[PDB]
């Protein structure tokens, strides 16, 4: 399935080259334009722990690109998405809640998978 998908086909989209976030785009954008540091991003996702056991969707999500507000897998990943693009995400738990997770919802040292819609970016 998807994430496997990922797993074996998607670009590693790392500075340090580690594998910790892989992408594969699914559905292409418009311009050539790519969100910078600092713009409201708006976007649509599905998202999951490998475990199995608890899914997430907004199905308007909205955060502030490269501050940190959500998990450095996104931070990279969504910084790479132009508008109207849609990719999945498979990300080990470096780039997201590492060793601690986030219980109860996240488990010590989880991967997580997401489908994101990247919809509009504003400059701040
Ligand atoms: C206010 C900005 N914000 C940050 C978060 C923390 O979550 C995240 O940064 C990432 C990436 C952006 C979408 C949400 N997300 C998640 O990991 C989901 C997520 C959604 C959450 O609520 C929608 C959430 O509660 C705040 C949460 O807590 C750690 C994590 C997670 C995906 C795996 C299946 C379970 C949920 C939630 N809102």
């Amino acid at each position: 399935g998807a994430p496997a998908t990922v797993t074996e086909q998607g670009e590693d989209i790392t500075s340090k080259k580690d594998r910790g976030v892989l992408k594969i785009v699914k559905r292409v954008g418009n311009g050539e334009e790519t969100p910078m540091i600092g713009d409201k991003v708006y976007v649509h996702y599905k998202g999951k722990l490998s475990n199995g056991k608890k899914f997430d969707s907004s199905h308007p999500f909205v955060f502030s690109l490269g501050k940190g507000q959500v998990i450095k897998a996104w931070d990279i990943g969504v910084a790479t998405m132009k508008k109207g693009e849609i990719a999945h995400l498979l990300i080990k738990p470096e780039y997201a809640y590492g060793s601690a997770g986030s219980l109860p919802k996240i488990p010590s040292n989880a991967t997580l998978f997401f489908e994101i819609e990247l919809l509009d970016f504003k400059g701040e």
